[PDB]
């Protein structure tokens, strides 16, 4: 789930 | 600890 944020940014 | 993730998202 943490990777979701990386994608967004 | 779970809350760290909640904040991240």
């Amino acid at each position: 789930l943490a990777a979701a944020l990386c994608q967004a940014l």
